[PDB]
């Protein structure tokens, strides 16, 4: 089998006999993607073609996601159907990852179609409701964005893209000004240019909170164009930090860095978002807290009134045990890496 060839590693999409059919769907980070048949269940499903095995980065990001993924079981978290590669670790070159069948992401959603509030409502309560399950598991998402957030034509939703996780740690949470970060500009929180290296569950809370302000208006809210820039974009609309947010931040370089701008008062959000029901802006002012320690948490975004109609503690399920295995990767070997990818995905096997 192969598929529409040239650039992006995707000629060969060689997925042995349970799945056929020949449809590309779009490029994935490390090969393409494509919808088949899979004959086995009888339904069209997603596979994403995985060749990572070149560089340190992809191979971490790999074993991270497969690792998360395989561990998580829960209807707003997308699973891992299948996986598909050579019986050997000398023959392993290519791993295909087999998944429900998305339509569409939220990201693809929003370039064309008009939310209303109650699919704002749904959405933002799925996004919720996995969140709840990711955090009770220790872990962080930290790339939480609306690409990453799939959607099938019934509009169930399933989180995506663990390739950036890591176990919460806020006892080493701290960090000094302008530390360099991996995850989406637009979706950062404020701390993360200040003094944080994003191990904290409100670092996700953020994120979140961007992706409702832009489904109350098709726009990221904080599009900032470089790193420093994205701060600026968050105070010209939270306006400046209160003296008691500012005093919360201890290390001198990030601190007088925001005592040296000028003066910003708050955009009230019911003049950005004038269509918006009052509930909804009330928890998003609540997502959009500066302060990370004042950030409303999962459990009680999922508790406030503007999600009343869907919230159900007993029907949001938390993970049977917190992950404690290791998520930085960081001192391996390629081969290492390698050898561990084999060995998480050896239940697909035949073997
Ligand atoms: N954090
Ligand atoms: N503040």
């Amino acid at each position: 089998a192969g598929a529409g060839p040239e650039m992006v590693r995707g000629q060969v999409f060689d997925v042995g006999p349970r799945y056929t059919n020949l449809s590309y769907i779009g490029e994935g980070a490390y090969g393409m993607v494509c919808s088949a048949y899979d004959n086995v269940n009888k339904v069209r499903v997603a596979i994403k073609k995985i060749s990572p095995f070149e560089h340190q980065t992809y191979c971490q990001r790999t074993l991270r996601e497969i690792k998360i993924l395989l561990r998580f079981r829960h209807e707003n978290i997308i699973g891992i159907n299948d996986i598909i590669r050579a019986p050997t670790i000398e023959q392993m070159k290519d791993v295909y990852i087999v998944q429900d069948l998305m339509e569409t992401d939220l990201y693809k959603l929003l370039k064309t179609q008009h939310l209303s509030n109650d699919h704002i409502c749904y959405f933002l309560y799925q996004i919720l409701r996995g969140l709840k399950y990711i955090h009770s598991a220790n872990v962080l998402h930290r790339d939480l964005k609306p690409s990453n957030l799939l959607l099938n034509t019934t509009c169930d939703l399933k989180i995506c893209d663990f390739g950036l996780a890591r176990v919460a740690d806020p006892d080493h949470d701290h960090t000094g000004f302008l530390t360099e970060y991996v995850a989406t500009r637009w979706y950062r929180a404020p701390e993360i240019m200040l003094n944080s290296k994003g191990y904290t569950k409100s670092i996700d809370i953020w994120s979140v909170g961007c992706i409702l302000a832009e489904m109350l208006s098709n726009r990221p809210i904080f599009p900032g164009k470089h790193y420093l820039d994205q701060l600026n974009h968050i105070l010209g609309i939270l306006g400046s930090p209160s003296q008691e947010d500012l005093n919360c931040i201890i290390n001198l370089k990030a601190r007088n860095y925001l005592l040296s701008l000028p003066h910003k008062n708050k955009v009230p959000w019911n003049r950005l978002f004038p269509n918006a029901d009052s509930k909804a802006l009330d928890l998003l002012d609540k997502m959009l807290t500066f302060n990370p320690h004042k950030r409303i948490e999962v459990e009680q975004a999922l508790a406030h009134p503007y999600l009343e109609q869907y919230y159900d503690p007993s029907d949001e399920p938390i993970a049977e045990a917190p992950f404690k295995f290791d998520m930085e990767l960081d001192d391996l070997p390629k081969e290492k890496l390698k050898e561990l990818i084999f060995e998480e995905t050896a239940r697909f096997q035949p073997g």
